[PDB]
Formats: C-alpha cells, sequence, structure tokens
C-alpha cells in the first residue's frame, strides 16, 4: 500500500480542517473511543477514573491528551507515508510502556473517522473516507511491523 497523490490531497484537505478545532476534535475522537471500547480507557490510568460521557466533556486534562494525540497524528499525515521517524518512538511507547494492542489502533483509526465523517460531510464524502482509512491502515502496518520487532 502506497497512498496516490489524489488521496493524500483528500487526507490533507480533511486534515486542514480538523485543524481549525484539534481541541475539539480530540476530545470527541477520545470519547467515541472510550465510549464504543470501555477496554481502551483502562488503558489510561489518567482518565480511568471517568465514569460518564459528561465527566469526560468536563476534563480539562482529557482535552489536552487529545490535542498531544492529534498533533502527533497530523505530523505524521503530513510526511505522507514517510514517517519513519515520527513512527519510531510511538510505537516504542504503545508497544512497551502503555501496552496498546494493534487491535487497539484500528479501533483508534474508527473513532476518527466516524468524527471526521460527523463533523466535515461536504469534505468527508466516500472518496475521503476510503483514502483516510487507507493512510490510517498504511500507519497501523507500520507500527504493527515495529510491534513485532521487539516481540509485541
Ligand atoms: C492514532 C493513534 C495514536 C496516536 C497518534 C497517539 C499519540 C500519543 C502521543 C503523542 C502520546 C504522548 C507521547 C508518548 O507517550 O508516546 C501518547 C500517549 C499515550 N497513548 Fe497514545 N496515540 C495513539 C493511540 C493510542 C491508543 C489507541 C491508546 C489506548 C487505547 C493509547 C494510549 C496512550 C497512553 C496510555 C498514553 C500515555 C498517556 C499518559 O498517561 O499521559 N494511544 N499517545
Amino acid at each position: 500500500m502506497v497512498l496516490s497523490e489524489g488521496e493524500w490531497q483528500l487526507v490533507l484537505h480533511v486534515w486542514a480542517k480538523v485543524e481549525a478545532d484539534v481541541a475539539g476534535h480530540g476530545q470527541d475522537i477520545l470519547i467515541r473511543l472510550f465510549k464504543s471500547h470501555p477496554e481502551t480507557l483502562e488503558k489510561f490510568d489518567r482518565f480511568k477514573h471517568l465514569k460518564t460521557e459528561a465527566e469526560m466533556k468536563a476534563s480539562e486534562d482529557l482535552k489536552k491528551h487529545g490535542v498531544t494525540a492529534l498533533t502527533a497524528l497530523g505530523a505524521i499525515l503530513k510526511k505522507k507515508g514517510h514517517h519513519e521517524a515520527e513512527l519510531k518512538p510511538l510505537a516504542q511507547s504503545h508497544a512497551t510502556k502503555h501496552k496498546i494492542p494493534i487491535k487497539y489502533l484500528e479501533f483508534y483509526s474508527e473513532a476518527i473517522i466516524h468524527v471526521l465523517h460527523s463533523r466535515h460531510p461536504g469534505n468527508f464524502g466516500a472518496d475521503a473516507q476510503g483514502a483516510m482509512n487507507k493512510a490510517l491502515e498504511l500507519f497501523r502496518k507500520d507500527i504493527a511491523a515495529k510491534y513485532k520487532e521487539l516481540g509485541y
């Protein structure tokens, strides 16, 4: 899998819209992740005390973490697949410190795609959803290969 230039344009066009409100996107994505997949919340010592959606929405610290995560993702996307240097540290921490299964990265991808669809219907039609899925799959494929190297 390599994305075409066309596919990259679609991804980065929608991403530039996300960047108008990184914090609101990060909140919506983590919340969707935690509600859809409660096991994910449990990996976060920082957030596992949050028991309701309203509590999640009211946490400034969760918003802060959403900004962190999305900002790293944005830097990866803008490398258009040349993201070896960005991925290495992220794979290392996620495999060896945070203990995040690959499957949980698939759930994370699903959350991103869902939120982009809610917030950007006109810039996120089928073609753009496809391209974004391909980009997120490429990310996951590469992280997975690092996990295997490390024996996760
Ligand atoms: C698009 C996928 C993801 C990106 C870009 C991302 C990004 C980040 C970044 C940039 C950090 C801070 C630096 C570091 O520790 O490496 C971080 C920390 C962390 N990530 Fe992720 N992450 C992703 C997926 C996940 C998922 C799916 C989970 C759990 C289901 C997870 C759990 C965590 C945890 C527990 C921390 C440590 C948070 C703390 O206690 O401060 N991440 N992530």
